[PDB]
RNA sequence: CGAACUUCGCG
RNA sequence: CGAACUUCGCG
């Protein structure tokens, strides 16, 4: 049901200004698609995110944990990314 | 985490 | 929408 891979994401590997949620968004308007959609879920241990992103009817999740909804969320977007071969930047 | 606040970038 | 920046409140 989920298309998982074992991805974080870290700033210092993308220009300034550039987010993979940003060239998911993108992609989506130029491929006509929805628009993604984030599922964001807290944990009691060591306060960790995790994000699932639904993009054409099809669910993405990184198999990893971040330290906040925001990065959970970034992951995710390169998850959806990644796993179609698309840019996502840098 | 959320909200407010300026700056920046794409729609 | 998203990024950097401070502030507030709660956590």
């Amino acid at each position: 049901g989920v298309i998982k891979m074992a991805v974080k994401f870290d700033r210092r590997a993308y220009p300034a200004q550039i987010t993979p949620k940003m060239c998911l968004l993108e992609w989506c308007r130029r491929e006509k698609l929805a628009q993604p959609v984030y599922e964001t879920v807290q944990r009691p241990l060591d306060r960790l995110f995790s994000s699932i992103v639904t993009v054409a009817e099809q669910k993405y999740q990184s198999t990893l944990w971040d330290k906040s909804k925001k990065l959970a969320e970034q992951a995710a977007a390169i998850v959806c990314l990644r796993s179609q071969g698309l840019p996502e930047g840098r």
